[PDB]
């Protein structure tokens, strides 16, 4: 079992991290901004470091800074958590040459789920089903790209193989669009990637969002626990998560999880990663990988009972997976909301003092948050403060629970998207299920 980590992030997750850090006996480094001095992980961790000033380019992704740390703590390895250099192939690059283990896949492993051509590549020839394609980046030729926009047929979307996210990417439903919705994906990629690759894939017009979590050691053992659905969603940002997705049959789990499971063998992947789908028509249709652990992932956790933040420790630490896929188990339902500090009205992040913080409690309800009475919210970073995640032994009590939860949640001095959360969770379209990725929007505008 490692010794020492530093955990390379702040808020919600690096407290998650600390946690399952202390339950493993792992000492804890918490590298921080001068901002971030009284964060609760700060305070309850072993060792602290402080790497820079508040902007996250002298602290958060202040590679230099963060191994620099690592050194002089003893630390052994480094736990990215989600954002800032989770995805960085060339820090996970130099945090091995550094002699220190990265918490995550190789990086030749993240390099290449992050060139989305290479990526979707790898996961055809794997046999993970994709969406129809160029197969393939496209080039300046626009009577070879009008042909492969008809192979395909409209609507198509051109995106960058940099990109990601909902990052660089445009809808096009017609040959006379083509050539500019082209050329300017290309130089929004190439301004914001030094990466002007782009391809295109069939447009899917009303899709749900539905992710499958994998989990894969260094033994050769490679795991899938079931999947969320993320499509309660407001432009390319999740809003709610759930395990498992409705509508979804034990057969089309186990399809679908059997061929992401397969590919990890195939890929040589190692730790936690999530396989994004688009579902539509009882159909999967794979668009992305993300190697690293995610904000939603304690949904995941809840309906198979897997620390999945252990996990990654674990394996990180060269044991063996703590579970078989055969007892891996989907057992009841889980409902993730995200608290963020923003305006209702402008959806802008909206910082400040938090006077007064109470949180939910009682049967199937977790509170994932670094908050507390007293504590500022700085305008710095991410507008999400806290995640409440309720299980029920069915879907329906694990949105009742939530409603319920919702309503004990106080956190006054700044604004918060609790009341839209309540708002959703009357909605009577979720109640029912299966909404789409473009459900949100639509209920907003209306
Ligand atoms: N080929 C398609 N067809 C449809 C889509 C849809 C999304 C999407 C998603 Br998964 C979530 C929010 C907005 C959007 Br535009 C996406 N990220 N990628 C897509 N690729
Ligand atoms: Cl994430």
């Amino acid at each position: 079992m490692l010794d020492k980590i530093v955990i390379a992030n702040r808020g919600e997750i690096a407290l998650r991290i600390l946690r399952a850090c202390k339950e493993l006996g792992i000492k804890t480094v918490a590298v921080h901004s001068s901002a971030d001095r009284d964060l609760k992980h700060v305070l309850l961790a072993d060792e602290t470091v402080c790497i820079g000033p508040a902007p996250s380019v002298k602290s958060y992704l202040n590679i230099p800074a963060i191994i620099s740390a690592a050194e002089i703590t003893g630390a052994v390895a480094i736990h990215p958590g989600y954002g800032f250099l989770s995805e960085n192939a060339n820090f996970a690059e130099q945090v091995e040459r550094s002699g220190f283990i990265f918490i995550g896949p190789k990086a030749e492993t993240i390099r290449l789920m992050g060139d989305k051509v290479s990526a979707i590549a790898a996961m055809k020839k794997a046999g993970v089903p994709c969406v129809p394609g160029s197969d393939g980046p496209l080039g300046d030729d626009m009577d070879k790209n009008r042909a492969i926009a008809k192979r395909i047929g409209y609507p198509v979307i051109i995106k960058a193989s940099g990109g990601g996210g909902g990052r660089g990417m445009r809808v096009v439903r017609g040959d006379a669009e083509l050539a500019q919705s082209i050329s300017m994906t290309r130089a929004e990629a190439k301004a914001a990637f030094s990466n002007d690759m782009v391809y295109m894939e069939k447009y899917l017009e009303n899709p749900r969002h539905v992710e499958i979590q994998v989990l894969a050691d260094g033994q050769g053992n490679a795991i899938y626990l079931a999947e969320r659905d993320c499509s309660m969603q407001r432009r390319h940002q999740k809003v709610v998560e759930e395990a498992p997705a409705p509508g979804i049959t034990p057969e089309l789990r186990r399809y679908i999880g059997e061929r992401c499971a397969k590919a990890c063998v195939d890929i040589g992947y190692r730790g936690a990663g999530t396989f994004e789908f688009l579902f539509e028509n009882g159909e999967f249709y794979f668009i992305e990988m993300n190697t690293r652990i995610q904000v939603e992932h304690p949904v995941t956790e809840m309906i198979t009972g897997v620390d999945l933040i252990k996990e990654q420790l674990r394996i990180a630490a060269g044991q063996p997976l703590s579970i078989k896929q055969e007892e891996v188990h989907v057992r009841g339902h889980a409902v993730e909301c995200r608290i963020n500090a923003e305006d209702p009205n402008t959806f802008l992040p909206s910082p400040g003092k938090i006077t007064r913080f109470h949180a939910p409690g009682g049967f199937g309800v977790r509170w994932e948050s670094h908050i507390y009475a007293g504590y500022t919210v700085p305008p710095y970073y991410d507008s999400m403060i806290g995640k409440l995640i309720c299980y029920g032994e069915n879907r329906d009590v694990a949105i009742a629970r939530m409603k319920n939860a919702l309503q004990e949640l106080i956190i006054d001095g700044i604004k918060t998207n609790v009341d839209l959360q309540i708002r959703i969770m009357n909605d009577e379209n979720f109640q029912h299920g299966g909404t789409n990725i473009h459900y949100l929007e639509k209920k907003l505008g209306l």
